[PDB]
C-alpha cells in the first residue's frame, strides 16, 4: 500500500512542525485533532480529512488536499492542504483584536 502516509510524517511534510518528533509530541498532547478527535502518530492520512492544530498560540483548521512523504519548500508544501475560510477568519479576528487592545 503506497498510499499510506502517517499523520506525524504528513504534518512535517506539510511544514506545520519542524520535525516529525515534534509533530508526534503535539499529536500526543492532543494539540492536533483528526476529524474532531484525538489521533495518533501512526494514523494514515486520508484526503479531505479535517485537521485542527495548534500553531504556537494560533489555531488552524485545515482540509487535507494531498499526501506525500517529501517536505518541500515553504510556499510549495503549503499546497498539501487548504485552511478553512472559517479558520482564516478566526485567526485574523484574533490578530486584529490583539492589535486593537494594543492601540489602547
Amino acid at each position: 500500500p503506497a498510499v499510506e502516509v502517517r499523520l506525524d510524517k504528513w504534518l512535517w511534510a506539510a511544514r506545520f512542525y519542524k520535525t516529525r518528533a515534534l509533530a508526534r509530541e503535539m499529536i500526543e498532547g492532543g494539540k492536533v485533532h483528526y476529524n474532531g478527535q484525538r489521533s495518533k502518530p501512526s494514523k494514515i492520512v486520508e484526503l479531505n480529512a479535517t485537521l485542527t492544530l495548534r500553531q504556537g498560540n494560533d489555531e488552524r483548521t485545515v482540509i487535507v488536499k494531498a499526501i506525500t512523504e517529501q517536505r518541500r519548500p515553504a510556499s510549495e508544501a503549503a499546497l498539501l492542504y487548504e485552511e478553512t475560510a472559517e479558520s482564516v477568519e478566526k485567526r485574523e479576528k484574533m490578530a486584529l483584536a490583539r492589535k486593537l487592545n494594543a492601540l489602547t
